[PDB]
């Protein structure tokens, strides 16, 4: 099968960060699936406890965890530390135009490796993510 | 026992006299271990962190670590605080949540969803009422 991409963001987002998810969602399924996709897409049905064993066992069976940070969220945020804990490769993405800072705990936590937090432009989400699978691909190119 | 005082930068800017009031009644239990930064100087909308951002990363997780219970004040949307809880729920740490339904807010599902009742409880709380609350838990 192909790779396991986690995708995470607000819950809470608004009518342009819904839009940018559904960019990276998309461009996220050429390099795989995502297993958060229907949640992206959308008392919350199934219930609170459903939802959070839901995204912990998808979390857990990620290749990669790619959350967009330009909201806050404690969801957000309690998946990221969860992936952390599980050591997973993590990339946040971060638009700093709304001039609000990223959390101190979130751009501390990234080690230029593992765990990158990159700022980003609305326009050029796509080719970030091309860049970020390119320079360590999760399948090999043909020849 | 060693408390973690868990709560958000926009949370400590905007109700500093609430996160002073959680912190002076977990003073009563034990050792706040960010009690110098809860509500200290949280610098101002716009701000980067006067401190370092790493710095306060591995300051933060150090405490999380040495923390016998996390407390954390839920009630403003933070990826810090939703951080911090994840890794203290990785680390086994005995975790209460409290947040004020009067906000207008919806907790996350994954915050509320975490809970198992003992070991992570979520109390839906109106300000009026914490410190009685804090006195409950700890006893
Ligand atoms: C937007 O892209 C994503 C992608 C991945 C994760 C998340 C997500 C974010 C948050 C957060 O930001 O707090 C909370 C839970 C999340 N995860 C999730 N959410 C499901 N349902 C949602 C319907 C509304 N909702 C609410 C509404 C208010 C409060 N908290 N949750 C939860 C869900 C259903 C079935 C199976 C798995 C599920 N998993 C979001
Ligand atoms: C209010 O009560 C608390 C209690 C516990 C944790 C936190 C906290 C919350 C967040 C968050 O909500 O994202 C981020 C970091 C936190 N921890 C922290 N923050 C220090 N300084 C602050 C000055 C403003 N600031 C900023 C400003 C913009 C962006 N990110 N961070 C971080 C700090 C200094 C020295 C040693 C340890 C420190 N640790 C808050
Ligand atoms: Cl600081
Ligand atoms: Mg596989």
């Amino acid at each position: 099968m192909r790779p396991a991409l986690y995708f995470c963001g607000s819950i809470r987002g608004g009518r342009e960060d819904r839009t940018l998810y559904e960019r990276i969602v998309s461009r996220l399924r050429r390099f795989g699936t995502v297993l958060t996709e229907h949640v992206a897409a959308a008392e919350a049905a199934g219930g609170d406890r459903l939802i959070h064993e839901q995204d912990l066992e998808w979390l857990q069976q990620a290749d990669v965890v790619v959350a967009e940070v330009t909201q806050p969220s404690l969801g957000v945020g309690y998946e990221l530390g969860r992936a952390v804990a599980f050591n997973k490769r993590i990339l946040c993405l971060f638009r700093p135009q709304s001039g609000r800072v990223l959390s101190a705990m979130i751009r501390g936590a990234a080690d230029g490796s593992r765990f990158q937090v990159w700022d980003y432009e609305e326009g050029e989400v796509e080719a970030l993510l091309d860049r970020y699978f390119e320079a360590d691909p999760l399948e090999e190119n043909l020849y």
